[PDB]
């Protein structure tokens, strides 16, 4: 194994022996490609002319009116597909073609990573198959339809609890015996090494572009960069290029759920315990066994966190807070009403925490940047249902 | 009146005397702003950092594989909001603030222009009210909800046939008496002068960026630029900067409907007759009185066409074809399956006509550019219903 599979005591490769070759071989191919500028050349061609990079940086004056905070939104919502997932997905698609693979295996919970994979595969022309828990397949008709229109095969998983965990497990069993011709496109910066690394490297351009844009527009780095954290891909992708700029804030917002003190949430980082999950060793929400997570937001509905985040958390380089279903919903409505932008419910947690920092210190002089990971069009149904059940139509 | 209100025998200002002042005053304000670079400075700041301009240019190699056609898609689908409408809307919002107006009046059929106006108004902080036929208000819950989340007031119109025509008429009656403090944000390159002009000028950057990008990437202008035509805003916006490059094709695709020979369509340009409609004099679909149009696509469901298009058509500078519900649906599915992009059903007509030009002449050496006016996420429900009714699930 070329690279180090751990970040502190976190990360690793806790996967059956049958997967070591597939994992080791992926890592090599990856290193070999990181160093090949022909690859980098293609990757950037795709990110630039297909996905639409670089993504804007927006100054939200209306939202900060009457305070001393200056707020910027890194517009990942404007990327092709609607969210930051399109970055890493185009990366691995290429990587896979490089390794001469002819197929993609992926798993999705609500279909956000599913649609992303289907799309990358359509482009790079790879036979895509996406595992999805049956319960979710029923709850997500549109995205299932999207994946099908994009020529991907959605395989409903009925074992276990017929949900994300199960779809995830089955995906890996698939790959175990098909890694010869199929690349396993993991949806986030977690899982066994080298994924946490590969995903960080394939998302790090958002942090890069941010710094550049922030200089051109403010002549100085931000006091902090805030981003929601599920498995941690969009947060690490924004963090990366700032770990070094030590006087820059690195805040990660995890879902508060129904209240970090109800069990119904997903902030294992600050309220769980280290264990091995999804092939990695990191903090997670355990019973005594693994437990359940929750959020109005499905993307943030992860019971664990990426190894590098658990690490940056223990060293104290990055801070990790929590925002709840309602504070997120509030932010979601706020951005809609003042900036004319519908944020994804996931990003709403980060925008929420920013607003919190401003409303509590209107006189404080701060330059903040929230990573708007995706657009919220795919969440109006949900928001509308809640607002209706809450009796506010 | 400063500018000339006609394009050949088309265009004009056929509106009640009460509207001449409001119309004349808009025109002036517009000219004064065209010439003010402080305005241009703001407009471009908005288009660049809020909407995400410039929009990509994508080479669709997979779609043209095995032919001599080179196809590019001007990615208007990647603009904030999902379609080219966001350009002109941000323009008029500014113009209105410039004229010291505090309110926006608009009308929408399916809510695409409604959501756009609501958004521009949220940003530039203007009190937005959008008229919408009651029938449509029922058929368009999501967009109605979007407009409401963006703080706009949707006023259902129940007179006449409770649809677009009626919502449109009521909007103008509103403006008739409120132009003092309310700007009427017309949704397309049609209507009484100066709208056809203002909308062309506020969309012309797509054609501009295209030419620039096409040079940088091909070292030569395209043989043709193809775009769907409803009222004509996205087509003119692409055409504009190419009218002069005479050896460049200017194709406009109108909806074929159920077949240009069934009456159930919307290609008044090539199959109607000149009359006065929506305050302008242009070709339209008349009974003997005005008639009905149709398309799987609501955006293309217009019984008339913009005055400049009728003009460019008579001089023969630009060609106008027709594509049907099925050819569009076919294109829609094709782009999905090979490029991993879901086109808006409207743009599908233009992509359709392009594919037609390639499949019929695989050996012909051609460089084509289709204006992908919007993303098709807001059309999967429709496509899914058709495919299901057609019994293909
Ligand atoms: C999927 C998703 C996420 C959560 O994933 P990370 O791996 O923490 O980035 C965040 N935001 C959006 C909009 C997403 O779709
Ligand atoms: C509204 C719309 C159109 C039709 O309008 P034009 O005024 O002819 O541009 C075309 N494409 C998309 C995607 C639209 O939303």
């Amino acid at each position: 194994t070329l690279l180090n599979p751990y970040f502190g005591e976190f990360g690793g490769m806790y996967v059956p022996q049958i997967l070591m070759p597939a994992l080791r071989q992926l890592e090599e191919a990856f290193v070999s490609a990181q160093k090949d500028p022909e690859f980098q050349a293609q990757f950037n061609d795709l990110l630039k002319n297909y996905a639409g990079r670089p993504t804007a940086l927006t100054k939200c004056q209306n939202i900060t009116a009457g305070t001393n905070t200056t707020l910027y939104l890194k517009r990942e919502d404007l990327l092709h597909g609607g969210a930051h997932k399109t970055n890493q997905v185009l990366g691995q698609a290429l990587l896979a073609k490089r390794m001469g693979k002819t197929e993609i295996i992926a798993e999705t919970g609500a279909g956000q990573h599913g649609v992303a994979s289907a799309l990358a595969s359509a482009l790079l022309g790879l036979k895509c198959r996406i595992y999805m828990g049956a319960k979710d397949v029923e709850r997500q008709s549109p995205n299932v339809f999207r994946m099908r229109l994009m020529g991907a095969e959605v395989i409903p998983v009925h074992s276990g609890s017929a949900t994300l965990k199960d779809a995830c497990n089955e995906a890996l069993r698939d790959w175990s015996g098909s890694y010869e011709t199929a690349h396993y496109m993991l949806g986030t910066a977690a899982g066994p090494h080298p994924y946490p690394t590969i995903v960080r490297e394939f998302q790090r351009m958002i942090g890069e572009e941010t710094k550049a844009q922030i200089l051109e527009r403010e002549g100085r780095l931000p006091d902090a960069v805030i981003a929601c954290v599920g498995g941690g891909s969009n947060a690490i992708g924004m963090f990366a290029d700032f770990i070094n700029e030590t006087n820059v804030g690195l805040i990660g917002v995890e879902p508060g759920g129904h209240g970090i003190e109800t069990g119904e949430h997903g902030a294992p980082l600050k309220h769980g315990r280290v264990g091995i999950y999804f092939g990695m060793k990191a903090p997670m929400m355990q019973t005594e066994q693994i437990e359940e997570s929750y959020s109005i937001s499905a993307g943030l509905d992860f019971p664990s966190v990426g190894p590098q985040h658990a690490y940056l958390n223990s060293t104290g380089r990055a801070d990790y807070v929590s925002i709840t279903d309602d504070e997120a919903l509030e932010a979601f409505k706020t951005l809609c009403l003042h900036e004319g932008i519908i944020p994804a419910l996931e990003s709403s947690h980060a925008l929420a925490h920013a607003l919190k920092m401003m409303r509590e210190n209107p006189d404080k002089e701060q330059l903040l940047v929230v990573n708007l990971s995706g657009r919220g069009d795919k969440d109006i149904f949900t928001v509308h249902d809640i607002l209706k059940a809450r009796g506010e139509i």
